[PDB]
């Protein structure tokens, strides 16, 4: 494809995820309600049916099915349960009751979240129903119902539109579901106005890549980080130090924010930076208490939190102020101050983004 | 307490597993069945209503219950969720019909946990079971049922034999329930069977504490590690980096096998060597692959495996033979030699094993 005026396809794919995310919302927002009229005349009695969700995917796409996880259960009020394909495929489990398989993948080839949809076609679900960015894939061609994210072809070996689009057409599933669910309509309005928003609101932040640059310099060097979040924004942390992982080499893991006391805590210092993606008051008092534990050796806090909540920084805990969003797709916006952050610590070291080593597209083989 | 003839509480407290495991049997096994009729003669009525089990825990208790839910799945055929403490009180969940809290704790104190479940006696649970070591704690006296795992007291920081006694308890309680649901009774056979052998298996290994002594040398001087397990070995491998990170200050981070090639891969090079827990031929199989992928790197694997599968080291692929096991209770028996490796390595670098930097036995206060 062409990069245009970008250096790197995964760059121009970062760059592109407004568009993307205009794109995936394309027919399918009617009258302020979420329209999945594509999927067919049958799809909503299907649809009301369902009681459990169950998520297979693998990669990148098991972090954004880890996100909509609280929102179908705090939002829709369904129980949903996410998986790594791998996982699911090499256990013998206990199939809900009236259980939706949905499937995330943006190649619509992985080998294990094909083997899982497979598989599940023996076990008892209600049927599946494919996201995914390539269409005529197996998954989709294989599955009863599939949604497209159209973020158009994605070239960087490491998903960054692919994952914002399937997050943006999971909230529009959590939506029309509350919906068929009689819940209050707030909920799907909420959904609705957060994502008309989203496109514009990325942009602007992607006018802001300069507190990003600054704060890749500071990891460049570093061998390990720390990434931190609660709730919906764990799975944020999870895609943040992958990308890291990924693109940069640098041993980054993500940890629930609940339990850096319970092990994590033990090994930082200035050598392993902390990143807190956007806490509440109580959340980061609770980290800044745990930072201070590890004073003595340069432990520091990087959080990327709403200016609104006003919070300063301090010699060890650096505040960078994001714009007050809708938090709803909060988790979808900051999940780019991360992808960028990584891409600008590639961009440092003068690393392979385009295609890191080791890693492959899609594991379409055994 | 008492030392004895160990260095540290935490080394005595690995050492007594066979004797505490052959204490949490005591009196739970009748004439070949697991006799759970200290909850109470309404008990198995409110067990037999179960339709979902919810665990909450953190830490090393997290580690246990993610083991069972693969045992509760595959051997009751009842569905199991997992949950970080703190990621369950802070956010709004989609309880599930006729589920079973049940809370893991070696402390009774934990703030998180006992959280959990005080929030869960507002959603609509059918009742609770705390599962814990220390009598008359907070998580056992506000629960409806407890099962103690009469490990003796654990003074060591790191849980050892809190962990093993969870999964003797947690297994008991699966075999209890496949027989309330009329399942088969070589399912509970087959765990009687195991947990019996179980304190021999493990005396039996703890007497091989050689082998463990040379790849702590091997460890020692590096700054991270992955381990890699799959399935019900999965929650072993998260178990095993843990100790590495809190007794040796070692960069370890678990993941889980079939995940190596979608990030971490990249990482890997004679710096991060890759431990392998019990895989079958077919995985390591695919494991081989992977590491041969980064031999000029000079990745390594070590795998800890049945000598029965008639692995062969090579110069990158390190098979540490283990006597062959009931498949039941590899998840138990292989936690054993990660132990030992974490406080070995600690050992030999001088940490504090019984009170490692920055952490406490119980987090009890928020
Ligand atoms: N490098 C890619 C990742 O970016 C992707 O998340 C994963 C799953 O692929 P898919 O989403 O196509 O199922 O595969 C590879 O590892
Ligand atoms: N150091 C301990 C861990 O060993 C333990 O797993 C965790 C949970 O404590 P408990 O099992 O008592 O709930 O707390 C602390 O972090
Ligand atoms: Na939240
Ligand atoms: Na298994």
């Amino acid at each position: 494809g062409d990069k245009g005026i970008y250096r790197h396809y995964m760059q121009k794919e970062i760059y592109e995820q407004p568009n993307a995310i205009k794109n995936t919302l394309t027919g399918r927002i009617s009258h302020g309600q979420v329209d999945l009229s594509e999927l067919g005349p049958n799809a909503d009695e299907l649809l009301s049916k369902v009681e459990h969700i169950q998520i297979l995917a693998c990669g990148t796409s098991y972090n954004s099915g880890m996100v909509s996880r609280y929102w179908f259960e705090s939002l829709a009020g369904i129980p949903c349960d996410v998986e790594i394909a791998s996982e699911f495929r090499y256990r013998k489990s206990a199939v809900r009751r009236n259980s939706l398989m949905i499937t995330l993948s943006q190649s619509g080839e992985t080998a294990d979240t094909l083997a899982g949809l497979r598989l599940s076609k023996e076990l008892g679900y209600l049927g599946s129903l494919a996201i995914c960015n390539v269409p005529g894939s197996s998954l989709v061609r294989e599955s009863d119902l599939a949604l497209m994210t159209n973020a158009g072809t994605e070239i960087g070996v490491a998903s960054t539109k692919a994952f914002t689009t399937q997050l943006t057409v999971l909230l529009m599933l959590v939506a029309k579901l509350s919906r068929l669910k009689g819940l209050d309509a707030s909920i799907e309005h909420d959904i609705v106005h957060g994502l008309q928003a989203l496109p514009s609101r990325i942009e602007q932040m992607l006018s802001q890549d300069k507190r990003i640059e600054a704060l890749a310099e500071d990891f460049s060097d570093k061998h390990h980080a720390l990434f931190l979040g609660r709730g919906d924004q764990y799975p944020i942390a999870l895609e943040g130090a992958l990308k890291l992982k990924e693109i940069s080499y640098i041993h980054a893991e993500a940890y629930a924010a609940g339990e850096l006391k319970h092990g994590p805590l033990a090994l930082i210092d200035a050598d392993m930076p902390v990143i807190v993606v956007a806490p509440n008051n109580e959340l980061l008092e609770k980290l800044k208490s745990n930072i201070e534990e590890v004073r003595a050796r340069g432990g520091q806090l990087y959080v990327f939190a709403d200016q609104d909540a006003g919070f300063v920084s301090s010699d060890n805990m650096h505040i960078i102020e994001m714009p007050h969003v809708e938090e709803v797709i909060a988790p979808i916006f900051y999940t780019v101050p991360l992808q960028l952050l990584a891409y600008h610590v590639a961009l440092i070291k003068g690393t392979d983004v385009d295609q890191p080593r080791n890693l492959a597209k899609s594991v379409t083989v055994e």
